[PDB]
């Protein structure tokens, strides 16, 4: 049980153990605020996320538990891990604030696509690592839903980690079914995003730079073509089917022609990721075994999540219970080596 | 007059090297590069061949590649690693993507030794003399090693020592100067003298001086020996919160080192006192240490050379990857082997 100190930073109170020094705001919003800090115990730069109003709404209370529980179980080279979690509170009664701590990310993938023309091997290595972390995330029944270059931390050695930085437009990497307000969607949405990211690493530019969601969808159909009869058989929404069925047919462009400078294996993989029908998209685990990643793929070193349930929508509790569940997860936390 | 190259794969790694280098076997690997031991048929020497990893894949890697080549091309001293050769398979700048560095193959490091024998005082004399002689040279080129530790000091069968950097990816923190762990933003050469003091102590006692489990523990262990900061030193810390923090600790006196290192040569103890001072401005320098009576058997003021002027101006430049690559290529092409 450390000694805590108290400061204000941009109209928010930060109560943090002595071990973290030189707290410097690096971002804030309705989900949390983050400070970069110096971890005196380790000498590493850390990010300290203070969650915003964690128990003031039921949805906040729930988000608070979901994030801590998830992050406590994320133990993979290509996924953000939890270095520390704390609270200034000394008991459950006083418990109203939670702080999450991770390795500070310097650079993201967007910092990289804006600095240089990537070689093929550099694209192989980056997309390999995305797919490796995603295979692990998906095996826990988690969908990322916002994969984009700014949520992908890349160090000096091109070692990549998936985070969620939310506190380069999201719409640009987003699966069409999300933009269409689909009833359910699944983890295949994130494969669409990876397709958009890989394209951009291959050409240097945003694949579908839409100005709004409808422009976005227009650009997508232009490349991949209008839905086929097989896909239409699976659209539940009458008004959607009506609209989609009105459109003039658009053919699928030849990707080998679009991406004329790219490795044909890279082109082949993009064709398997950027498919309208999400059921026909390649999965993260299947994409790892694609020839494009032959120099990187190791089926005995592409691990999957631990057995804890991370997908528990059914639980309909009250703020107080989500609160004590969270409090227990904080107290039981064991730091990584 | 380009050599003929042969290709092979060692550990998912392609090694393309001139025929002169035979019998490659991998001896180390990591994020910075991979190393193979080899036999240089031209010279009859065993060599180490280090293939840099992803040399031009990032701006940071590109500048590291250049930095390492420049530094190794400069180092011409008996107690410091020298460059025997540098090569690339590339025939032009437009082909240039791989860099290989060749040095004399080192047998053991100093760490292998301390574990394996209790060292005589003449033995510690010789090893520490050679570290300071190399350090005097490195420091004279305005280079700071920053990671001096037994695993970065190679020692042959004749007890001849070279400083290098074996790192490719025994804790560094154990030999690290207290100000580096305090995040002092403008540290200087004297950090390496701290490290030498820690290494000498270990050679005398046979055990790590300050085996800290983290940065805080490390500092605790250091203060148990050297004492909590004096009034002189506290005044050099301009942070009120830092000052008050240190003052609220249980105050530790300085231990008398002669009372700590039992049975050691009194001269070695005196030298260690001069190296392990908390205030870096008060530490002995490498040049000064060489003249300490501890090394009277070894010291020769006419055989402790300094480096030719070293142009480090690149460090302060922010350049493109293909610019760093082109500059590295110039240095590959201009390399002249040592006779
Ligand atoms: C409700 C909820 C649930 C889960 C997440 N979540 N999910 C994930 C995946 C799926 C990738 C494992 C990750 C999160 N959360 C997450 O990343 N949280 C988090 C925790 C601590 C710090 C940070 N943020 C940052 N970490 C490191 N460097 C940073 C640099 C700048 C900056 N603005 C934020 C940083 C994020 C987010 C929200
Ligand atoms: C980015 C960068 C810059 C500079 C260095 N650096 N600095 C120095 C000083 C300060 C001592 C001059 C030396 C290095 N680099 C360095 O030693 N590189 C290097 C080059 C070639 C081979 C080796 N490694 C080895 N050399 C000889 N025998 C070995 C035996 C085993 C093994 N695993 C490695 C060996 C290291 C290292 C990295
Ligand atoms: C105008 C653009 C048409 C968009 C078509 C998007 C098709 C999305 O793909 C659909 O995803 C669903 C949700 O995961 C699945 O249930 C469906 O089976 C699948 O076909
Ligand atoms: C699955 C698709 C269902 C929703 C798509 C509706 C978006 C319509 O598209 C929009 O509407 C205008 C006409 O209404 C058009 O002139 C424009 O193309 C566009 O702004
Ligand atoms: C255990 C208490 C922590 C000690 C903190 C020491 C950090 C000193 O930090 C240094 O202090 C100097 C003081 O003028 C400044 O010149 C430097 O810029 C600053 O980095
Ligand atoms: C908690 C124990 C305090 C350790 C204090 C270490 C003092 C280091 O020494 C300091 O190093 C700085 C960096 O070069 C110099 O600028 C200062 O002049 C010097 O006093």
């Amino acid at each position: 049980r450390p000694t805590f100190y108290r400061q204000e930073l941009n109209k928010t109170i930060w109560e943090v153990p002595e071990r973290y020094q030189n707290l410097s705001p690096v971002g804030s919003g309705a989900y949390g605020s983050v400070c970069a800090a110096f971890d005196t115990k380790t000498g590493l730069r850390v990010a300290v996320k203070k969650l915003s109003r964690p128990f003031q709404s039921i949805i906040h209370a729930k988000r608070t538990y979901r994030e801590l529980r998830l992050l406590k179980h994320m133990k993979h080279e290509n996924v953000i891990g939890l270095l520390d979690v704390f609270t200034p509170a000394r008991s459950l009664e006083e418990f109203n604030d939670v702080y999450l701590v991770t390795h500070l990310m310097g650079a993201d993938l967007n910092n990289i696509v804006k600095c240089q023309k990537l070689t093929d091997d550099h694209v192989q290595f980056l997309i390999y690592q995305i797919l490796r972390g995603l295979k692990y995330i998906h095996s826990a029944d988690i969908i990322h839903r916002d994969l984009k270059p700014s949520n992908l931390a890349v160090n000096e050695d091109c070692e990549l980690k998936i985070l969620d930085f939310g506190l380069v437009a999201t719409r640009w990497y987003r699966a069409p079914e999300i933009m269409l307000n689909w009833m359910h969607y699944n983890q295949t949405v994130d494969i669409w995003s990876v397709g958009c990211i890989m394209a951009e690493l291959l050409t240097g530019r945003t694949l579908f730079p839409g100005t709004d969601h409808i422009d976005q969808l227009k650009l997508i159909l232009r490349l991949v073509g209008t839905p086929g009869a097989e896909l239409l058989k699976k659209i539940s929404s009458e008004s959607a089917r009506n609209y989609i069925q009105s459109l003039t047919q658009m053919p699928k462009m030849n990707f080998a022609n679009v991406f004329i400078g790219a490795n044909p294996l890279a082109v082949d993989l993009l064709e398997k990721m950027l498919v309208l029908d999400s059921d026909k998209r390649i999965t993260a685990a299947q994409a790892l075994a694609h020839a494009y990643f032959a120099q990187y793929h190791d089926p005995d070193d592409e691990p999957v999540a631990d057995p804890y349930d991370q997908s528990f929508e059914s639980r309909d509790l009250l703020i107080d219970e989500w609160k004590s569940l969270t409090y227990d997860e904080v107290i039981s936390f064991v730091p990584p080596p």
